RNA sequence: GUUCGCGAAGUAACCCUUCGUGGACAUUUGGUCAAUUUGAAACAAUACAGAGAUGAUCAGCAGUUCCCCUGCAUAAGGAUGAACCGUUUUACAAAGAGAUUUA
């Protein structure tokens, strides 16, 4: 087990020893949160998210794979009650729109996308996304 | 222990000693800390490594870090003080073509 322990050990070094340096760098915030993915460790690469939100909250690349990190592990409501913080932090962004609504179609409980779109619409977005509801 | 009053004793022109009693006066220090190995100075020596850029040899000054030492110091030095010069795949589709395939 050494031989993956010190492994592990010393790869969070080197991610975390350039993330020092680089507070930014959303893309190494990410590939070091999916090594933790990997490791079948889901409370250390939640706080890699968590703390990468810190530096850019507005880079929705990162919010997307937080979510796609929690429905492949198929965790549900840790991804459902992140939605009450994800759009209620971006409300005129689309796509954090769209993608929790095609995850509730899938998902297949159209009473929750009755009350989605209610706000979604009390919201005035505009075009593309009257025409979708 | 002092002093004021009281009660006696002995000496006694009520004075000096001594014994027994009431009140007064004076009133809560210090520790975050126990006296060698097991609750934490450092260096020197030895061994290894070697002090930027570049074809090569050199003056340097910065910035970044959950890095410091010397100094009164917001000065100036400390290899241009040190550590950083590694790794990098999805907001993702539009158009078409073939093939597979089913009411
Ligand atoms: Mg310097
Ligand atoms: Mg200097």
């Amino acid at each position: 087990l050494e031989e993956l322990r010190e492994y592990q050990r010393r790869k969070r070094t080197e991610y975390e020893g350039y993330l020092k340096r680089n507070r930014l760098d959303m893309g190494q915030w990410i590939r070091y949160a999916q090594f933790e993915i990997e490791q079948h460790d889901m409370r250390r690469a939640r706080s890699i998210f968590e703390r990468a939100l810190l530096v850019d909250s507005s880079f929705i690349p990162l919010w997307i794979r937080y979510i796609d990190a929690e429905l492949k592990v198929k965790c549900i409501n840790h991804a459902r009650n992140l939605m009450n913080r994800a759009i209620s932090t971006l409300p005129r962004v689309d796509k954090l729109w769209y993608k929790y609504l095609i995850v509730e179609e899938s998902l297949n409980n159209v009473e929750i996308v009755r009350s989605l779109y209610t706000k979604w619409c009390s919201l005035e977005p505009g075009v593309n996304a009257w025409n979708s509801f």
